[PDB]
């Protein structure tokens, strides 16, 4: 996988198709070039701002193009984001300005809340003055990408990510070229699958205003108009709409891939007969916070369908390992807990280590590698893939 940041990669792609839609919100189409000198701008006024490699920057906006703009421009001024919903009671927004440098919202946001820290609005007209030509990136590999809230402060590194996405890219035929909806909520890790999964492959990706994304008729009538053909949903939303007729019948059926993730995946005979009759992939993806998505499972559309599917095997540059209390390895149908070890390993969470090294561990079978111990319940199968219980 390439030693690269997610804003490289991201450039790169920049070169490649310049002039291809990368986000779509209603109205709004905005190229790939329309978004780096966006961002560029941005990054060049973060760091005036003082924005330094690894500074941890809260960022709150609403589903917007300006959202797009504010994560790359935070990641090419140098530093990491913390995603703040808009939503969220402002005690709990207090909890995520630890050890921030300074917030960047929207105009409407910096009025909601009046954040006991520095805050830098995206509308902000100084902004555009700045150069849009490229800049100096500061990141290594090992720096920080994000840090998201579970509360405790999840470190994620630009190399945990970026190697989920390349075994996407290289590991896997979803067409994230093409068009790909922006489902999940902006505080949720997926989200950030759903968004550089797209940005890093030429795709188009469709943001959803929160209305809509609460609307499953508006919803699924989008895909169809656009043709959206990658979809990610939580296992929660795909339970949902398989246990309702009205929802079965409205739901699109060219789409191409559908990802989910959460808790254990049920797929009932009417969703078993919608994956065979359309030949949809559903993909099962499993990975805490910690370490992101490590294990997937294709279901086959064209052979019999699992109605319990397992999560899977591992990713690339990425071992699982299912111990016992005594940290050893389990034999195969034995369930223990789950160990995640590899380049998917985060840094641990932020400002408490007392509790990381309670979960981190060193790898006691690949002892360069850094293991995570996730507290879920597993089975080794007998043809390797992973059973998924708790």
């Amino acid at each position: 996988y390439p030693d690269k940041t997610i804003h490289q990669l991201f450039t790169e792609q920049v070169e490649k198709t310049p002039e291809h839609v990368a986000v779509v919100f209603e109205d709004e189409k905005v190229t790939y070039r329309e978004l780096h000198e966006r961002s560029n701008q941005l990054a060049r006024f973060l760091r005036e701002k003082g924005v330094k490699k690894e500074s941890i920057i809260g960022i709150m906006m609403e589903r917007s193009v300006e959202m797009i703009v504010g994560i790359l421009g935070i990641l090419k001024a140098g530093g990491a984001f913390v995603p703040i919903d808009p939503e969220y009671p402002k005690e709990r927004i207090g909890y995520m300005l630890d050890s921030v440098r300074l917030v960047l919202t929207q105009r409407h946001l910096k009025d909601k809340f009046a954040f006991t820290k520095e805050t830098i609005v995206i509308e902000d007209p100084s902004i555009s003055h700045e150069l849009t030509e490229e800049i100096d990136y500061i990141n290594e590999s090992e720096d920080l990408f994000y840090i998201i809230y579970t509360p405790k402060g999840v470190m994620l590194e630009h190399k945990n990510i970026v190697n989920l996405l390349h075994f996407t890219f290289e590991k896997t035929n979803i067409n994230f070229s093409d068009k790909v909806l922006q489902y999940t909520t902006c505080s949720f890790d997926v989200c950030y699958q759903e968004i550089f999964s797209t940005l890093l492959s030429g795709g188009q990706l469709y943001l959803i205003r929160k209305e809509t994304q609460r609307d499953v008729e508006q919803l699924f009538d989008l895909v169809k108009r656009e043709n959206i053909e990658v979809l990610s949903f939580p296992v929660a939303f795909l339970k949902f709409i398989f246990n309702e007729r009205e929802f079965i019948n409205r739901f699109p059926t060219c789409v191409k891939h559908i990802i989910t993730a959460g808790e254990q995946l049920v797929v009932n005979n009417e969703f078993k007969r919608y994956l065979h009759e359309h030949n949809v992939h559903l993909h099962n993806h499993y990975g805490p916070s910690e370490t992101h998505v490590v294990t997937t499972y294709t279901i086959n559309p064209e052979a019999e369908i699992p109605e319990l599917p397992p999560i899977g095997k591992p990713i690339s540059n990425t071992w699982i390992y299912i111990l016992d209390q005594e940290q050893q390895l389990q034999p195969q149908g034995i369930v223990g807990e789950l160990y995640i070890s590899g380049a998917n390993v985060g840094r641990g969470y932020l400002n408490n280590q007392e509790l990381t090294a309670e979960k981190f561990f060193a790898d006691p079978f690949r002892p360069n590698e850094r293991m995570y111990r996730t507290g879920d319940l597993a089975r080794w199968l007998p043809d390797g893939n992973i059973e998924f219980l708790g």
